[PDB]
């Protein structure tokens, strides 16, 4: 099991084409 | 299990043509 | 299991072909 | 297991063209 | 196990043509 | 602009888990 | 342009975890 | 511009972990 | 500009682990 | 430009690890 806690996050994409993979801020565990 | 705790992040992705695989701030224990 | 305590990040990918691999500010126990 | 504690990250990737392997700020422990 | 303390980083990389290997700042216990 | 002739094919693909890429018999000016 | 003619091709992929890549009989000015 | 002409082929992929590069049995002028 | 004639192939890839680099039979110009 | 005329392989791979360079039979003019 897991736990997340304070977090402040302000992320842009402003151009992405075919993102078949992956952009992310914070991954946590994630499988993708 | 897992903890993430007191975070700030603020990226930009300003052109990513075709991300297949991954584009990550903060990366905990994931796959992609 | 693990844990990720205090960050502050703020990268940038400006212009990102083909990432198939990965760009991280932080990778913590990920595969990729 | 794990742990990672207090810190800062400003990176940039400007033009990265065919990234299939990987281009990490701090990698601790990770595949790629 | 392992532990990561207090870092401060900020690499910059202008110009990857087809990284298949790694840039890292700082890799520790990765494989790659 | 272009052509395909005479083509005979018989693949299989029997387990993929998370092809985010391409598996693919012949490939002829894709992108992917 | 391009012109691809006669072939015959029986390939087959077993079990493949995370193409991100290509795997491909035959490439012929693919991107990928 | 280009041609390719007769050609046979029969392969096999058994095994593949995490394929972000290219197995190709034949490629030809491809990116990758 | 290319040509690729009459061609026999039946490689085979039983085991490969993380190929981000590139397992090919015939290579024809190609980037990887 | 060029050409690539009568041919036959049977190429195997049975155990690769992290191929990340490349295991070609004939790699005519490439790059990798």
């Amino acid at each position: 099991g897991y736990e997340v806690h304070h977090q402040k996050l302000v992320f842009f994409a402003e151009d992405v084409g075919s993102n078949k993979g992956a952009i992310i801020g914070l991954m946590v565990g994630g499988v993708v």
